[PDB]
């Protein structure tokens, strides 16, 4: 029915700069991180907590889009909550996926925080452990894109 996985996050980029560019520059990073960024628009919400944003990207010459929702923003603790409700990032065997990532300064000299992935299933149907791994690899694919941008663009604060 519902599965919850916890993962760790590590990045050589400052946690305060990555968090701001992650939620604050999220709409600005998505287009810069996605070389083929087509366009982005908000279907509902003004960008605050619970807002719904729609992003469009070009893949395999096919126009695709993704929908993301926010449950709450916590800049003070550098942490926020978001989940996908539409787009190719929405599996049919899973009702919806929630993502809870936090950001805290660490002694490593970079950014650190805990990541929590929530996988919901229609009901009896449930993805095997391997299938769940591919689901997480999809999200990590986006983080690396944003993280690679910060490392490739040191002028970004």
């Amino acid at each position: 029915g519902v599965f919850t996985f916890e993962d760790e996050i590590n990045s050589p980029v400052a946690p305060a700069t990555l968090y701001k560019a992650l939620v604050t520059d999220a709409d600005n990073v998505i287009p810069k991180a996605l070389d083929s960024f087509k366009s982005v628009e908000n279907v509902e919400g003004n960008g605050g907590p619970g807002t719904i944003k729609k992003i469009t990207f070009l893949e395999d010459g096919e126009t695709k889009f993704v929908l993301h929702k926010i449950e709450s923003i916590d800049e003070a603790n550098l942490g926020y909550s978001y989940s996908v409700v539409g787009g190719a990032a929405l599996p049919d065997t899973a009702e919806k996926i929630t993502f809870d990532s936090k950001l805290v300064a660490g002694p490593n000299g970079g950014s650190a925080g805990k990541l929590t992935v929530k996988y919901e299933t229609k009901g009896d149907a449930e993805p095997n452990q391997d299938e769940l791994k591919t689901g997480k690899a999809k999200a990590d694919a986006l983080f690396k894109a944003i993280e690679a941008y910060l490392l490739a663009h040191p002028d970004y604060n």
